[PDB]
């Protein structure tokens, strides 16, 4: 049992606190996180995950990075005899769900901002959300001579050099890249600081100056250079059915709408592609994985339309995959797809949200494996019951342990969104303990990731470029790996 169990284990990560380094780039309290640390230590986790927020970093102006208190982080996490997954926020905390600290992109940023304000993401309504620069500066030498991925590449290797002892001793096990909005490659398309409430349809993203010359011009050599970004797909808060784009025979199934709804989605393909072409770079020898957010948008996946899906950038329907073209993405970079909407069942989500989180689940992890890509994840929500931690045990190893050897499907990993004194109370952290036992194959806590065969080697070049078309292959549909119904791991087990 034991060694063959070992080959089942599936690592356990916690999320620390929002703040932990507050907006002044101070490490607030040490000493109450060393005691929360601790806690996780005993309790069998393997490491931990946190926002190194560019708001809190290159605050003072361009390429005036602070390190310090993230050092101090980093020491104390090494001390606590735990892991890092090291996120590159480049983007703003404060707008999306559980957000209960406030830290927005540098000033510097957002004095270009008042000058330029399509360097935002905009609306059809012109509103500029200041979340995260718009792809559309991705490549625009506007910041004071850089463009958007210099800066954030420029961020990446005065991390990796500042950090080369933590990195050289193992601390870090992987660089979360943030894509946008909440960290996830995917735009602001249910923005609460615009009103949206779950589960409307949200709104399309793409009317700032850059995104929408980039279309005019492709519909021009599309041979239709008339054709205007959407104007009857309604508002945050509709249901598909109520507008022109996405009801049924609507805009979305036209020649324009499916040229449209391609444009749309490429581009974050392409920001993924390009930016992690410079986290390659900049992590280049160390011993750590990449790892991009994909957000499980859930809701509208049981309609033809995927309307919420389709807002966000996830070109996905029922006759076309828009995930494993991101998978087959990740390939050449030998990256992670962390997929961040694992806890749910179907039966928890309103009937009228036609929400389908459990087949969305199995389809991003599917693809993942189709395309032989490492995937990994995280709870949407906070949660702290069985029901919840079984859920995520079962997508953790979806047809059960292998008594024999290793599984032939699991995850990467879990991140568990997040530490909080409600995590440890008595009864709550009696549970998680139980979750993480499962999640390790009713192993103890195994210190050398090499003998669950996830040793960490030196982050290699990425492999040469992918085009478009290619990439656009893995659109064809595949049937899912099979799901048991069901973990053979339950917590009450
Ligand atoms: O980008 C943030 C978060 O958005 C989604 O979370 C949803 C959640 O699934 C809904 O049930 C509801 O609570 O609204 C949340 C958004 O405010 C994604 O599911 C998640 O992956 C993503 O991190
Ligand atoms: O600290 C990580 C990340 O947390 C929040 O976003 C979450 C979201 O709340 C979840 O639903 C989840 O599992 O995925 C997101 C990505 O981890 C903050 O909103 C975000 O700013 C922060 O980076």
């Amino acid at each position: 049992s034991d060694s063959n169990m070992l080959l089942n284990y599936v690592p356990v990560y916690v999320m620390l606190p929002l703040g932990v380094v507050n907006v002044d780039n101070v490490f607030e309290d040490p000493d109450g996180l060393k005691e929360q640390l601790l806690q996780l230590r005993a309790a069998g986790v393997d490491g931990v995950m946190v926002d190194v927020w560019w708001g809190i970093i290159e605050l003072k102006g361009p390429k005036q990075y602070d390190w310090r208190a993230y050092r101090s982080l980093l020491q104390l996490v090494q001390e606590c005899g735990l892991t890092l997954q090291a996120i590159m926020s480049f983007h703003q905390c404060g707008g999306n769900v559980g957000d209960i600290v406030n830290i927005p992109i540098p000033q510097w940023v957002l004095d270009i901002g008042e000058s330029n304000h399509d360097i935002f993401y905009t609306n059809r309504s012109g509103t500029r959300n200041k979340e995260y620069l718009t792809v559309g500066v991705d490549n625009e030498p506007i910041f004071h001579g850089r463009t958007a991925i210099e800066i954030y590449s420029d961020y990446m290797k005065s991390f990796r050099e500042n950090m080369s002892d933590f990195l050289e001793s193992g601390l870090i096990i992987d660089i979360e890249v943030g894509l946008g909005p909440a960290g996830e490659l995917r735009y602001p398309s249910y923005p609460q600081s615009q009103g949206w409430e779950f589960p409307g349809i949200g709104e399309f993203q793409c009317y700032d100056k850059y995104l929408k010359a980039d279309f005019k011009a492709a519909v021009a050599r599309a041979g239709h250079p008339e054709w205007e970004l959407p104007d009857d797909a309604g508002k945050y808060n509709d249901v598909p059915e109520s507008t022109g784009f996405f009801k049924s025979n609507g805009t979305y199934v036209t020649e324009k709408g499916k040229f449209f709804l391609t444009w749309y989605s490429n581009k974050l393909l392409n920001h993924g592609d390009q930016i992690l072409d410079e986290a390659n770079k900049a992590f280049l020898g160390c011993k750590v994985k990449l790892a991009i957010k994909v957000s499980g948008i859930h809701w509208w996946y049981k309609v033809e339309n995927h309307a919420a899906e389709l807002t966000a950038g996830y070109y996905n329907l029922n006759d076309r995959d828009g995930y494993r073209p991101i998978a087959r993405m990740l390939s050449r970079h030998h990256a992670i797809l962390n997929f961040v909407c694992l806890e749910m069942r179907d039966s928890e989500q309103p009937s009228d949200a036609k929400s389908g989180p459990q087949e969305l689940v199995q389809q991003v992890l599917s693809g993942g494996w189709r395309e032989d890509i490492r995937v990994a994840g995280e709870n949407a929500l906070p949660r702290y019951d069985a029901t919840a931690y079984n859920q995520i045990i079962l997508n953790a190893r979806p047809q059960g342990v292998n008594n024999n050897g290793p599984p032939k499907l699991s995850m990467f990993g879990v991140t568990y969104l997040r530490l909080s004194d409600d995590l440890l109370q008595k009864s709550n952290f009696n549970i998680f303990k139980k979750f993480v036992l499962k999640m390790h194959a009713d192993q103890d806590y195994c210190a050398n990731p090499q003998k669950y065969n996830h040793a960490i080697t030196p982050l290699k070049p990425s492999a040469p470029k992918i085009p478009i078309e290619v990439l656009l292959e893995a659109t064809k549909p595949t049937l899912p790996f099979p799901w048991l119904p069901e973990t053979d791991m339950k917590v009450d087990g």
